[PDB]
């Protein structure tokens, strides 16, 4: 029973009921944080910490094999939810953001875990099972959070206790099995023309230099919007009642829409790529027009548009991720694709850090959330214009 335990662990490692209400919890009658404090001081710390931990942790997952890294991720989640409940300062919340960044950086280990674990000629079925288990766990997480906030009238303090119980159970389940080999990088048994004539021949491809730049810049913008969105739903509707906050429902709907849209972008990935710049232009223009709707909504009774303009914003980004991944990793080996997808992520985080320092940090411009979203919409518009001009030049 090896395949059954990996799916059980993939499901019961995503629960964390109350990950969608962290921002309402900080901006509430318990922590008593102000929106300026939260945004400008606490949220930039996520990006710097993400860069700082991301650079080491990719090499510490190869060397140690994935079991120590998954244990570290579980303990980091436990630390995050211990700093959430216990803590009343800003430095405590910045430590919380450092640990959360550690979790995000280590979140890139389960796929390689499974790949090196299963066995060939069995890898695809087990990978498909585990990719479905993780999505179901994430969906059930938000559905349980929203059903425990609204239907059952518990406060935001008890959600964190339930989350802590689930996290402890996950760390207990985090024992699982370890390898004698990785076959990637360090724990091999023993090239790719040194993987160097390899990535040279790889970079000599028009379709690999087109989706990598998309990856970098559009992922930077996407993650900025995702990070700062929850501080904008509080500006619109400052409700002190924890029974009319639908962050969990919004995230559950976003997860369903992303899974529907990624399945739909499985037919048009070998076709519909002769116009791989008209697609990017259209989707980026839609994303630019949705962040404008987010930034131009002020009435407290029009919050249904802010919840629904984020669901479509995440759904439109998950359309091109399967298409970008297939075109980037099409003539690559398995050892070089993992390096290319890490180089793209590092460069996206560099841009995120630069923009965050310039705009959001108090040692930069220090702008409120609405002005930040205006600048983000302008950013997406510029990318859409550039891509449309390139596509027109193609014809």
């Amino acid at each position: 029973h090896l395949v059954c335990y990996l799916c059980f662990y993939g499901f019961m490692a995503q629960i964390r009921p109350g990950e969608s209400f962290i921002t309402p919890y900080l901006l509430g009658p318990d922590k008593n944080f102000t929106r300026e404090q939260v945004t400008n001081e606490i949220t930039p710390v996520l990006s710097y910490s993400y860069l700082a931990v991301l650079v080491p942790v990719f090499l510490l997952t190869d060397y140690l094999r994935y079991t120590p890294v998954l244990l570290l991720q579980g303990l980091s989640f436990v630390s995050v939810w211990l700093l959430l409940l216990l803590g009343h300062s800003v430095a405590h919340m910045q430590l919380m953001e450092l640990f959360y960044s550690v979790t995000m950086a280590a979140r890139i280990a389960y796929s390689s875990y499974i790949f090196s674990l299963v066995r060939p000629a069995r890898y695809q079925r087990v990978a498909g099972y585990s990719r479905a288990a993780v999505l179901l766990g994430v969906f059930t997480s938000s559905v349980l959070g929203q059903l425990l906030v609204t239907v059952g009238r518990v406060s935001f303090s008890t959600l964190n206790y339930i989350s802590l119980a689930f996290l402890t159970f996950s760390v207990v389940l985090a024992l699982f099995l370890k390898r004698p080999k990785r076959s990637l990088f360090f724990n091999r048994d023993d090239v790719l023309a040194r993987m160097l004539r390899e990535l040279g021949d790889s970079l000599r491809r028009p379709q690999l230099r087109l989706w990598s730049l998309w990856w970098v810049f559009n992922s930077a913008g996407y993650y900025l919007v995702v990070y700062y969105v929850h501080i904008l739903w509080n500006e619109v509707d400052p409700t002190t009642n924890s029974a009319r906050v639908y962050n969990g429902a919004a995230d559950a709907a976003s997860t369903l829409l992303g899974a529907i849209t990624s399945f739909a972008a499985g037919f048009v990935k070998i076709r519909w790529a002769r116009w791989s710049k008209l697609l990017i232009a259209g989707v980026t223009a839609t994303q630019a027009g949705l962040v404008f709707l987010l930034a131009h909504t002020r009435h407290p009774s029009s919050i249904w548009l802010c919840y629904a303009a984020f669901v479509l914003f995440r759904g439109s980004y998950q359309f091109l991720v399967p298409i970008a991944t297939f075109q980037i990793a099409s003539s690559l080996s398995k050892e070089l694709c993992a390096l290319v997808f890490g180089v793209n992520t590092f460069f996206a985080t560099i841009v995120k850090t630069i923009i965050t320092f310039i705009v959001s940090d108090v040692r930069g411009l220090g702008l409120p959330v609405r002005k930040q979203f205006q600048l983000y919409s302008v950013y997406f518009l510029i990318l859409s214009i550039i891509y449309f001009l390139g596509a027109m030049l193609d014809g």
